[PDB]
Parts: C-alpha cells; sequence; structure tokens
C-alpha cells in the first residue's frame, strides 16, 4: 500500500532483546518503562515520539526504523526541504531540562563534517514531550539500505570487503583532516546503500586527544585507548578489527569479540599479504600500526590488486 510503512518497523523491542543500557541485564522481561531492578537506571523501550508528532514545527514524525544503543530511530518528512525523508535519534537515556541542552552543544560541531561516504547531519532540536520536559534530538540524513553487519555464514569475500573499506578509508582521512576521529568503526556502522557506502553513527566521533575513552564499540576498540585516547593510530585499529569481522570466522567471549586473530584461519593462510595487513593494522603497539588512513588505503589498494590476482 504506502511505500512508507516498508522503510519502517513495528514499535516495539520484542523482549529478547530488551537490556539495561546501564548494566545490559534483560530488563523489561514485562514492563516496557520503569527502573532497571538491578542498576537504579531509567530506561524506557517506548517510542518517544509518535506518528503524526510535529518536531521544533518542521520535522513531522511517520515512525520508527530500528532500535539501538540510545533508543528508537525515528523516520521524519523536513517540511522546509520538500518532504524528504529525515531520521531523529536521542542524544542521551535521560538528563533535566539543562541536560539535554548541553548534550546538544557538546555534539553541535558535527553539523560541520562534510563528506560524500559519511550521512549528514542537518540540525539539532528540541521537542517538548507530553510531560513538558524537553528531549534532543539530532536530525540527520536517511541512508535507506543495510549494515556490513555480517554473521558467521554470510563472511564476504575479502576482495568485497577490502572493496568495501577502501571506500570508507577516504572519509576517516577527511575526519582526521579536520581534527576528528569515527571512533565507532565497525561492520553495523557501515550502510550499503543502492548508490555507495556510508558511515551513520557519529555519536563516538571525537577530537584526537578528545576528553576520556568512552569511545567505540569493545571487541573494536584499540587497547591502549584508556591511556592515549581516540588517536589516528585507534582508527586504523578500528578499521584492521571491522575488515576481520568481515571476512574471518572471530570467536566471541560474552557478545564482545576476543582481541587478536583466529591465526590459523583458512582466510588468512590462503591471502598471505591481507593476514600481514591485518595483523600490522592491529598491533597492539600504535606506533607499527599504519600511521595514516591515507597510507593503510595506499598499501590496502595493492593487497587488493594481489587477492584478485589470486582469486583467478
Ligand atoms: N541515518 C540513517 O539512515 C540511519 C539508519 N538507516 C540506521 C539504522 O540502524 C538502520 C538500518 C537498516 C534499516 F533498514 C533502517 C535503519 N541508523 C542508526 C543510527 C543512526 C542513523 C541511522
Ligand atoms: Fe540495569
Ligand atoms: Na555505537
Ligand atoms: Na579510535
Amino acid at each position: 500500500i504506502d511505500p512508507l510503512e516498508a522503510l519502517m518497523t513495528n514499535p516495539v523491542v520484542p523482549e529478547s532483546k530488551r537490556f539495561c543500557w546501564n548494566c545490559g541485564r534483560p530488563v523489561g522481561r514485562g514492563a516496557s518503562e520503569g527502573w532497571c531492578p538491578y542498576c537504579g537506571s531509567p530506561y524506557s523501550f517506548l517510542p518517544q515520539l509518535n506518528p503524526g508528532d510535529i518536531v521544533a514545527g518542521q520535522y513531522e514524525v511517520k515512525g520508527c526504523i530500528a532500535h539501538g544503543g540510545l533508543g528508537w530511530i525515528y523516520l521524519a518528512l523536513d517540511r522546509n526541504v520538500n518532504g524528504r525523508p529525515v531520521v531523529l535519534k536521542g542524544l542521551v537515556h535521560s538528563g533535566d531540562a539543562e541536560a539535554q541542552a548541553m548534550a546538544m552543544a557538546e555534539r553541535q560541531f558535527l553539523a560541520e563534517v562534510v563528506h560524500p561516504s559519511i550521512v549528514q547531519i542537518f540540525n539539532f532540536v528540541e521537542h517538548t514531550d507530553r510531560h513538558g520536559d524537553p528531549v534532543g534530538y539530532i536530525v540527520m540524513e536517511y541512508v535507506g539500505g543495510q549494515s556490513l553487519k555480517r554473521s558467521k555464514g554470510q563472511k564476504l569475500p575479502v576482495a568485497e570487503a577490502i572493496a568495501y573499506l577502501l571506500e570508507i578509508l577516504p572519509a576517516l582521512s577527511y575526519l582526521h583532516s579536520i581534527g576528528l576521529v569515527y571512533n565507532d568503526l565497525k561492520p553495523e556502522n557501515i550502510m550499503l546503500t543502492e548508490e555507495q557506502l556510508k558511515l551513520i553513527d557519529l555519536g563516538a566521533v571525537s577530537r584526537i586527544n578528545s576528553f576520556g575513552y568512552l569511545y567505540g564499540t569493545p571487541g573494536f576498540q584499540a587497547p591502549e585507548i584508556v591511556r592515549t585516547g581516540p588517536t589516528v593510530a585507534t582508527d586504523i585499529y578500528t578499521v584492521g578489527r571491522t575488515l576481520a569481522a568481515l571476512t574471518l570466522d572471530l570467536p566471541t567471549r560474552n557478545g564482545r569479540y576476543v582481541d587478536g586473530l583466529p591465526e590459523d584461519d583458512p582466510v588468512l593462510k590462503t591471502y598471505d599479504s591481507y593476514g600481514r595487513l591485518l595483523r600490522r593494522a592491529i598491533d597492539p603497539d600504535p606506533r607499527q600500526r599504519f600511521t595514516t588512513a591515507e597510507e593503510m588505503s595506499a598499501q590496502l589498494t595493492g593487497v587488493l590488486r594481489e587477492v584478485v590476482a589470486q582469486d583467478t
């Protein structure tokens, strides 16, 4: 019937997928919102915007498209820009009126990030929910497609994965070039559309030597990020990990991928130079890794050429 219904999903988190954001424990097992019995953190799995709601008098909400780290991802029409679809994501699990307002300022700089292979941020907006409480939303480009997220039985051939990350590295270079790192590179964060690849999640983007270390997904984070903070080197590491996760059979512990490589992997015995590149990328010592994304790109170009050649 209506073409937009298809892009969207049923706005309930099934009980299976319901966990606390602060402790990982399966809350809502069946209150949809409330406080976690085990850590006292507030949670809600209910959509905070509903179809028909109009945010900042500009964004007409049509419903939800996914649910993730911070809650629901909403799809809205932008009534300024010819009713083109955009995405609304929240900013913090909770805060007062001041905290939300602060949260937006901490993230306001993302405006300036402009590259063909990164989601465009359009706007940052307040919505007064049913309770007079103001909630901050980031407005961003709706990129239709699927993530490169591949589970055990659907791992990408090496040629294809390399091709993808060669499209991504430029975007990292760009970020690096303007004093920024994309701390959260992983298959789940790269979207393959009918045209191109895009990076979608800018919640981890930071400045080089930005305060703290709470940047990005474990199993992909470089080991030294606690002491170094986010650096080009920690980004390079995520790339090696991302390539690993796309192509190799990685063991897990407690849902997280294990550090290092399954050192006797079929794929890795096969593509001698790819394996060497992977190893260089994720080297425990930041200094042993590729010094630049451009550098890694150049060497990874070589490896593609070698991989295609060996494929016959
Ligand atoms: N800016 C987007 O377009 C966007 C997006 N598409 C997603 C998804 O997680 C997703 C994946 C497949 C789908 F079919 C629908 C949604 N996302 C998640 C976080 C931030 C932005 C976005
Ligand atoms: Fe909890
Ligand atoms: Na994330
Ligand atoms: Na990083």
